[PDB]
């Protein structure tokens, strides 16, 4: 159909078509008399992997032959989503599959619904992860995604009675097609124990051993024909674990909960001892793989010119005093040269500045857990602590301030301090984020080491962000340009010569009307609900936090119903306001946020004054499927986080990509699409960084909002009595309570200019051919934010790499 | 290379290399350059499983076509070993496979060793229901087994200083390449609740519920291309189970321990609740499968000519109640026709008398786990005896013997009195064993209705028991008789006419040898042990129990023993004494034995003047895969067990086809075995039934038999004495205290008539012509004991459908 989606020639569509009819036969044992949608999905995904394999097989001997240095990023959180399409886009099969489909009577677009995500991630972190080993292949680089295969990712998400309820993601339940087990390859890990000192080192003896088995999945890369991989670990218990009979096999469970469920808190430290568990499961199980692929390609000195291994935050930091661990106990170097390889061969990466999302963990953990990698912390401080005190003589406040460990009733360890110890690199997510770093948390390091500090501001990958979830526009952009901006995406900058151009104004409002009917249909069928297409679409989907201030978001919607019923038959740019996201199970205060939502839209969308004006949808489990489809249907991106707060943001790179305009803060990432795009095609409100300080700095007193602004009053009285809850009065005094007295992220400080910045959007989007322009503008502008970008720079500028588009052969 | 093994034609050859290629690369994605023995092995299951899959849907197809009456075999046990070569044999592959593999450079035996036995049996039952399935296919019945898929079947027996030591058997580690998932097809299992009565009848409410997950695996029948189904079921929790959050997830587990694990007791019943919730588990799944599959093809009265249900022992006896509750509850049928849709749909065989290995399960249990099913129970037992009460009246004894509740301390129900109760159809498993239940145990049964209870004589499958692992034999006798006994063993007799040919004799007498020394090598490779293989193999292996009297064989092997110390320099017939089999982890007795066994190893294989005159071994993790290799390497086959208390046996029938001959007791089969035989042909000894009831009637008094027999004296001194545990003298005093005062079987009252019948053996073997006549004469009348003969008289007889050796087309 489209020129994107490749070619679809007789020969590869009757092979498509008798290799499906042979997996639904033979792998699936159905014929096709009594088969579901759910087996054609089936087939056409075992159809489709059989394309990968010979590639993969292809791409691993190719590195097990050149011997090139090989990039392991570490992480517990892989956010893939579906990856049938991806797969097709990738190897260049959409179009001959949509036809081989087609002429077998089946409609590829209802089997692609059928898979189920991948939600082995929380949000942006995750997701981060996933698109960074979509440009890795991309880029041909040797590189491996090592984390854990939970048995259930990410919750989903119902809401009943306007609440959050979680039930548990049970995405095994039908097979997962794409992995392969092996088995072969297990691996044993250690805890528990107690640490012997011999006349030959340290021995870590008396363990509990669980088995880490990992299960492969590949990464395509786009049309190159490489295929990395992403190894995933399963827990097993071993045979003779606790060997009545009966119940010594029943309590294998106990070494197997490790790999059972994704912890579904973002952007917040929990410090149990099962996520510690699975923190050490992935290091140590991944770092013999490490060590096995270097012997098999004695002398350590050349360990850091074959290996990188990449910190995804602090939650694979053991990776140091793992490293060290097998380099002197087992491996028997001294001291000295083995910190010299593990700093050589680690690179951290912070992505978060919130005191709350720092791990901590409690030295008793780490002594009952991990007693030997507790007796290498310390040694790591004291000799760290040594250079502190010989470069900054008297300076004992800086001791302190700068230890592995920290005093205190609990006396912890700061796993960050740990990363920049033992890290030859380390960078922020974003560049006002990195200055952060330097300025506030990590000045004591950085002037220690000034060196060490880098920025690799963030990216989404442009083939799932653009050419899978918006073919329309990757169409129209393609008739123009061509083909080669979906691997140089900078290459958009050449769409700035048509914002004139009045065909291309009319496409790229065409492909925003199709995105959104397409997505106003979607929500009636599949949740029973009516909206206006002609509207403004305003989205903020993103986890459900206090810093992201969806309660900015809530409190212009209840302005704007205000300001409606004060002056009902005045004109108003329609809007239809969006909101989405997963709160986590234990945060309180963000389920109360939730349920402020839907209350606030049992009240708007049923007044019969207001009508199709205004409409309020809480957008429920918001997931990386859902944001392919509403992504490319929103006009306006909330990115509306108190300044400081947001490490980088990356929502808000999808919605630039997809013809967005953007509202928000300058914060995180914000700052820099700003600068890209210009001021003025950004709807910038707010305090900066340096306000928020000044503000800190005298006390940020609420009441002070309060008493000066009508209409905020008039807010907070309609909260605190009812008139958004009326059966319990009470329901939202917590929220109030805060607001007024302990809100952290300043949510009064910013609404005043964040309701005049919103009535600018208005008159905008009256005027549609100057919206248009505004959007091209941001469009082409968006290059600086592809993944590939990021990923050249950490391979140049970090891991020592040169980035690759040269395509390996068929 | 032999006949039997079919052909091997250039084009199959040609096409099983392509296809092993294939699956190779694409289902296991290997190149050869780093393939193992177990890749090779995958490979080649999955190119056999792609010929068994289109028998496999055409078979079902079929069955839904013609609506014939299904039979469905309900058993908690399904013993099915290796799958891969009784897959070739089967379709006629064998030949062809082993020439496809040999070209590629593999040798099939060494892939066949791979694959692990699907173990999920304890012994001769869970056997039974495998050769069973077999036979159902090979004579055309539209036949499904339902059980339950353990995680963990039996467990792997290590021996560790002479002790059994048990390891879990984690036999789906590295996949089941026969088994396809149906998650498609689960349903609902109800535990907990309680019972309220409406208007409308009962409801059973506030349950808990499971998930039963069904996984289907082909069953082929003998050279017919039918293809049955075994489903077995696997325990989910649902996705709202117990929905902090994280805890929620874990405690999954709680559900999903349903299917976890097979109970390790042969011939014992242990009264755990989660054992109960395994047979209601296996029950409730599989009933609402019967019934969909029934609607599909409102009149229940229809039910019984279309529906057979045969409980394999007591352990799917909740089907009874379960069927009813479906019926009354849900259909809501009057009871008195639901019950005789119940009666007349199922039947039950008892496969034992042993007190112990009864279930009578606690009122207490019940009335927790499942309210409703006790009332059901109760009802059904209140009708039962006012029928008794008018068959026999005023007889009030016979009501208390016959009631299904039991009172006492703790009330129970006895589930054999609900099976007689609620079947058309109660059968034992041989003569005499049939004839013991009508005149002892279910005599007041029998007296109300004899016309219920019916004998149906075990049997074992001749393809698994004689083609696939003695491959010389079945060529020998195809040679002299054709191919057509295989599935008609009967002819089997036209041997007779073979037992005065010179070359026919020397031909079983060859191959007796070959498959001696083939398992002499396996003993020294896999072990490290080394064995004379001129010596006769004496061969006892069978679970370890007090019943089946491996200790009245070592009496035997210890007399042997003091014989040859006492007169060193006389001949004797060289015997290498095997004895193997688990022991119940909870049985302390049958623990004891094992090392007792291991103990007198530890004495005769060391002393120098025995030489290699006598040697005992005990086989370790006795199992299918294992009897397939000694069973066609014993001469002498020990079926030991006191009269009365092996209800059959089945190994019996596989030694005899074999080629060993018998030393034994007038005990279960072993009648049958000698009646066609000849008694001049078999070595029986000891007491009848008949002389066991008498020895009760004037009271066992060992003392007697230790006064009057000198040799048994001196081996019970020995025993006290520590002569077979010099560090531990005391270790072997249960025993020696169980055989002199508390043995219930007997031991020493058949000790003098069984060394004597020993005796008789040695001299016989001594003329090796005769022994191989006598031999021939064994394996000739053999045929009766076929599992097709026995399932054409459960076909006929209870389930009243026709076999059929006619083919379904290729
Ligand atoms: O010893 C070897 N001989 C031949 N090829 C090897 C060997 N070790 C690794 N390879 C190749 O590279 C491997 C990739 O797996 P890895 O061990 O995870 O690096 C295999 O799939 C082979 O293609
Ligand atoms: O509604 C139907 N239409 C067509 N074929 C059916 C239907 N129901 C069952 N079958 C056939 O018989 C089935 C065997 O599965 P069952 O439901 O377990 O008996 C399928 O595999 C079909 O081949
Ligand atoms: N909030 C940032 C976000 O600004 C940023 O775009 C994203 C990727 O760098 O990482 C997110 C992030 N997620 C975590 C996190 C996730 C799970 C557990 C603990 C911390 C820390 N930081
Ligand atoms: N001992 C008989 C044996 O004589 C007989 O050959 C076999 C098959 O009928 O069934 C065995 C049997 N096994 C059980 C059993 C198995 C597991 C749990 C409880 C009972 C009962 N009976
Ligand atoms: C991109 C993405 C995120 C991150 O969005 P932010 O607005 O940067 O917090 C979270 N969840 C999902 C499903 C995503 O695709
Ligand atoms: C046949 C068989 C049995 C039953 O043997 P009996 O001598 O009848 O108790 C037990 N276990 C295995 C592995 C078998 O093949």
């Amino acid at each position: 159909q489209i020129s994107v989606r490749g070619l679809a020639g007789v020969e590869n569509v009757t092979e498509l078509k008798k290799n499906f009819n042979r997996h639904l036969h033979f792998t699936l044992v159905k014929d096709r008399n009594v088969a579901t949608p759910r087996d054609y999905y089936f087939a056409l995904a075992h159809t489709v992997r059989d394309h990968l394999v010979g590639r993969w097989i292809r791409t691993q001997q190719h590195y097990y032959e050149k011997d090139p240095k090989r990039i392991y990023y570490l992480s517990l959180e892989f956010y893939m989503g579906r990856t049938l399409q991806n797969t097709m886009v990738n190897l260049a099969l959409e179009n001959a599959c949509d036809e081989a489909t087609y002429q077998l009577g089946l409609d590829m677009e209802e089997l692609e619904e059928i898979e189920e995500d991948a939600g082995l991630g929380n949000g942006g972190l995750g997701r981060l992860a996933a698109c960074f080993l979509d440009s890795m292949a991309t880029l041909g680089l040797a590189a491996y995604g090592y984390g854990i295969r939970y048995e259930f990712g990410i919750f989903n998400q119902k809401i009943c009675g306007g609440w959050q309820m979680e039930e548990a993601d049970d995405w095994l339940r039908y097979g997962n097609p794409w992995e392969k087990a092996r088995p072969e390859f297990t691996l044993p890990v250690h805890f528990y124990g107690r640490v012997e000192h011999t006349s030959q080192g340290a021995k870590w003896v008396d363990t509990q051993v669980v088995l880490a088995m990992p299960y492969d999945t590949p990464v395509p890369g786009y049309r190159n024909n490489v295929v990395n991989t992403m190894r995933l670990w399963s827990a097993k218990a071993p045979n003779d674990f606790n060997l009545g009979y009966i119940q010594a096999v029943l309590d294998r469970n106990l070494a197997e909960n490790i790999s059972r469920v994704l912890y579904p808190n973002d952007n917040f430290f929990e410090g149990k001892e099962l996520r510690l568990k699975q923190e050490y499961f992935v290091v140590a199980a991944t770092l013999q793989d490490i060590i096995r692929r270097f012997k098999s390609s004695t002398n350590f000195d050349a360990f850091p010119d074959k290996v990188a291994i990449q910190l995804n935050d602090t939650h694979p930091s053991l990776a140091i005093p793992e490293l060290m661990r097998v380099l002197v106990d087992l491996e028997r170097l001294d001291w000295d040269k083995a910190w010299e390889v593990t700093v050589k061969t680690c690179a951290y990466t912070n992505h978060t500045v919130l005191p709350e999302a720092l791990e901590r963990w409690p030295v008793h953990l780490l002594e009952t857990l991990l007693p030997r990698h507790l007796q290498i912390i310390y040694e790591i401080n004291q000799r760290f602590l040594n250079r502190v005190a010989a470069a900054f003589p008297g300076d004992v406040d800086r001791l302190r301030r700068m230890s592995l460990v920290e005093e205190g009733a609990v006396k912890r360890i700061n796993m960050a301090h740990l990363c920049i110890a033992g890290s030859h690199a380390v960078n922020g997510v974003a560049r006002i984020h990195s200055e952060i770093l330097k300025k506030t948390i990590f000045k004591d390091f950085y002037e220690l080491e000034p060196h060490k500090f880098q920025n690799k501001t963030n990216g989404i990958t442009p083939r799932r962000w653009l050419v899978l979830c918006n073919p329309g526009l990757a169409e129209i952009i393609a008739e123009r340009i061509g083909e080669e901006y979906i691997s140089d995406l900078d290459q958009l900058r050449k769409l700035l010569s048509y914002v004139d151009d009045e065909a291309f104004i009319r496409d790229v409002a065409k492909v925003k009307q199709e995105n959104k009917l397409k997505f106003a249909a979607y929500l009636e069928r599949e949740y029973k609900v009516h909206i206006n297409p002609n509207s403004l679409f305003d989205v903020q989907v993103k986890r459900i936090h206090e810093y992201k201030r969806q309660l900015l978001n809530c409190l212009h919607v209840i302005t704007l119903y205000n300001r409606i019923k004060k002056e009902p038959n005045k004109f108003v740019v329609p809007r239809t306001v969006m909101i989405g996201g997963k709160a986590a199970p234990g945060y309180h205060m963000a389920k109360m946020i939730i349920k402020l939502i839907t209350a606030i839209g049992d009240v708007v969308n049923h007044d019969p004054v207001v009508g199709d004006r205004l409409r309020v949808i809480f957008l429920e489990n918001y997931r990386v499927s859902l944001a392919e489809k509403v992504i490319p249907a929103a006009d306006l991106s909330e990115q509306i986080s108190t300044a400081g707060t947001e490490a980088s943001g990356t929502g808000n790179m999808k919605f630039m990509l997809n013809g967005a305009l953007t509202i928000g803060t300058m914060d995180g990432a914000n700052v820099e699409m700003a600068e890209e795009a210009g001021e003025e095609n950004f709807f910038i409100f707010g305090m900066r960084v340096e306000d928020v300080d000044r503000l800190d700095q005298r006390g940020y007193n609420a009441q002070e909002y309060y008493d000066r602004i009508p209409e905020l009053r008039q807010i907070i009285e309609q909260l605190s009595s009812g008139f958004f809850s009326p059966k319990q009065p009470d329901l939202f005094k917590d929220i109030v309570n805060m607001l007024m007295h302990h809100d952290r992220f300043k949510v009064f400080a910013d609404y005043e200019e964040y309701v005049k910045c919103q009535e600018r959007v208005s008159a905008l989007y009256k005027n549609p051919r100057e919206w248009t322009r505004m959007v091209i503008r941001n469009i082409a502008t968006s290059g600086k934010f592809s993944s590939d970008r990021t990923i050249a720079q950490y391979a140049r500028e970090i891991w020592g790499v040169e980035p690759s588009r040269q395509r390996l052969p068929a």
